[PDB]
């Protein structure tokens, strides 16, 4: 089941933001959320399709491995760090909007939607170019469709090889230490309203995980770094790291 | 290729210690030490021969994957973090010699043996007993030697399956955040003189990957956390990380 806290909006409107966090206790199959019905409220999922691109890419070999090298175009963007050459690590690290893509391109209109009917991702929608349906399309996807969704990579239990979804995982890696370790990816939605910023990944522990999605409007670049902030906060309240 | 840089061993003075550090540049395919014979003097592996053991246990079956449990056996031992359940990752992070003993039971002399060589690890001699030769038998491997096997490790070119290596990896998963990724194996190493720490794995980058292995006289448990912060210290010095 679902369960509202109120409390934590507390951490929202002391950075004069708004928005939710989503917490699910695999252990107990527990859901915690301070707004529920923004919690099932689907938005453009941005830069967090580069999960679900990241598994398709690699189960059809659009990307052999996490050491392949992607090449920079040679076209100068306003993010310094998508100027250079690539792999699947650090264009992940850095959401490198171009890289990804090129694997659309490759992977192609069927292909995708094929896939991310698999998945049951969101609303399966990816009308659209097929280079930036994620961005400014059609597919749509709320914060609890996302912990559905990261809960069977975990697992390993999406349809494509055990490996692609290691390697993603692998990618995901954010942060680490004697305490948790964090797989996750960040979201930027900016072509269409409303804009807002994603985080979405899981906390693992030594005996549970924690899978948590996080959305949160976002009207100025200045606010990005509230993701993990807020997101921390209400991990601190529940205890869940020091 | 190599290069002695006495200069480190300031960093173990002003701790009244004294040990090895040795660096790879994986890209430059050039090592780095305080002490060229140290870091060429054979030890016992302690628990770092956890990365082998692991290997073994997960390509023959013993281990399922990083999720297999393994039950305490209901004898209180004085570490208390041993004296419950387990998996691969937990295992590893809290050096639960029991667990990894039952491993080697499991496997048995001659598929251990067999599998050293096919590795290339130390000097190959499981000579002892089964389920205690990398604490108090006759195998022994240098710092530079833990290079060489860490780096085929990295690269998945030692003689096991891809899946059980990259389960291996993400098991030594030790620390990440922004600027690097370290995965390494801690070990200390008692029952037969001299009393040392190992600390061996590596330290993955945007553009290049460090590769480390470090020993040091550890007379008491007081200083295992030696291991760890004289290694950064070096890192620090050679611009490795912050
Ligand atoms: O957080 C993200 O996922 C993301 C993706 C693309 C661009 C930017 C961005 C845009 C402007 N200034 C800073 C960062 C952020
Ligand atoms: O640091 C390690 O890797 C390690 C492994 C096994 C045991 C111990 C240990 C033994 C006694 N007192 C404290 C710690 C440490
Ligand atoms: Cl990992």
């Amino acid at each position: 089941e679902w369960q509202e806290n109120k409390s934590w909006n507390a951490h929202f409107t002391e950075h004069k933001s708004q928005g939710v966090v989503v917490l699910w206790n695999e252990n107990k199959q527990q859901g915690f959320t301070n707004n529920l019905k923004r919690a099932n409220q689907a938005f453009l999922p941005a830069s967090t399709f580069k999960i679900p691109n990241s598994l398709i890419a690699l189960d059809l070999g659009v990307v052999k491995d996490e050491h392949q090298v992607f090449k920079w175009d040679g076209q100068t963007r306003d993010i310094a760090t998508w100027n250079r050459d690539h792999n699947l690590i650090t264009a992940m690290k850095y959401s490198v909007v171009p890289v990804y893509q090129e694997f659309a391109r490759q992977i192609g209109e069927a292909r995708m939607s094929k896939m991310l009917h698999a998945f049951d991702y969101g609303n399966e929608d990816i009308s659209g170019n097929v280079d930036s349906f994620w961005l400014d399309g059609g597919i749509r996807i709320s914060a609890t469709e996302q912990i559905s969704f990261l809960r069977k990579l975990y697992h390993n239990k999406l349809h494509v090889s055990e490996r692609s979804q290691r390697i993603v995982k692998q990618a995901m890696l954010t942060e680490a230490n004697g305490d948790y370790i964090i797989r996750a990816k960040t979201g930027y939605s900016t072509r269409i309203e409303p804009k807002i910023g994603w985080w979405v990944g899981w906390v693992e522990l030594d005996d549970n995980v924690w899978f948590f999605a996080m959305n949160m409007d976002m009207p100025t670049s200045d606010g990005l770094g509230l993701r993990q902030a807020i997101t921390k906060e209400v991990l601190k309240q529940e205890k869940i790291i020091p």
